């Protein structure tokens, strides 16, 4: 359908904490990682901006093919069992697609796009459907080093496509650097908090559980920060553009969406 401005339910949030390495500390991802661990821990994510050394094709772009997930993003919080097969795609295509997807429903700001973004979950007033992909040097930056020192698994995203609240397989971190594209919005909430999450979402959405008793493990449902934060839960937010890690912490829940067309990498460790 088309934006609402007005109608924006734009959560008020504490940002999480950003770090930004010197090209020493840069140099071991696992050392730099336990060294900051004391002070991002208690915000269950933190960003982490590369510095300016750090440096991260036509037929991959234009070949390499990947399907997708549908999302019915009206319904990820509302509803009275997920996310069906979307169509295959390009690189090429999918961007051709996310991107005339956006001019029409809109250059929005990324507070823009939230605003729209949880009035559609919270309030929505039309149907409005979304596509994505998931799971298709020398240093642990680069994510296909770090199993050694579990797997990398990469991510498309559009305006709009979400990964729902969650908590990592077992305790966890899980690191993950936005190739290229739109920014993506997180959402953390301290593993200290992990109780008060699961038991604001029983309480509020109790109806569901009901009918899935094991939603938290299902990756299917989206909860507003203003309702966790209404229930003393503690959420921060983070915007990562383009170039730049997200950490998230054992035991920490975390979800967000993406502000459009982009290109995502991320892998668990302890
Ligand atoms: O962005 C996604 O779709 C995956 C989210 C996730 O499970 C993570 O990497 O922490
Ligand atoms: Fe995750």
């Amino acid at each position: 359908a088309k934006w609402n401005p007005a109608g924006a339910r734009r959560p008020v949030l504490d940002e999480a904490p950003v770090f930004y390495p010197t090209e020493e500390e840069f140099e071991d991802t696992l050392k730099y990682i336990e060294s900051i661990r004391p002070m991002a821990e208690p915000y269950g994510i933190c960003r982490i901006v590369p510095p300016s050394s750090w440096k991260p094709d036509k037929s991959i772009w234009e070949g390499s093919k990947f399907s997708t997930r549908v999302q019915k993003v009206d319904k990820l919080q509302n509803r009275k069992f997920g996310f069906e097969p979307g169509p295959e795609f390009t690189l090429q295509t999918f961007q051709k697609y996310a991107d005339d997807f956006s001019k029409q429903y809109f250059v929005p700001s990324v507070e823009d796009i939230e605003g729209e973004y949880w009035r559609i979950v919270e309030v929505p007033t039309e149907e409005i459907e979304v596509i994505y992909g998931a799971d298709l040097a020398q240093s642990g930056w680069n994510l296909n080093n770090l199993p050694r020192l579990l797997v990398p698994w990469v991510y498309v995203g559009m305006c709009f496509s979400s990964f729902c609240w969650h908590v990592e397989d077992h305790h966890l971190y899980s690191l993950n650097y936005m190739h290229w594209g739109a920014p993506k919005l997180w959402y953390g909430v301290p593993g200290k908090d992990a109780v008060n999450l699961e038991s604001a979402m029983r309480k509020h959405l109790p109806e569901l559980f009901e009918e899935q008793p094991d939603l938290l493990h299902n990756l299917v449902t989206q909860f507003s920060p203003s309702l966790l934060k209404s229930e003393g839960v503690h959420v921060y937010r983070c915007v990562q553009h383009e170039g730049e890690f997200v950490l998230t912490f054992p035991r920490a829940y975390h979800a967000g969406f993406n502000c459009g067309f982009n290109c995502a990498e991320a892998v668990n460790v302890a």
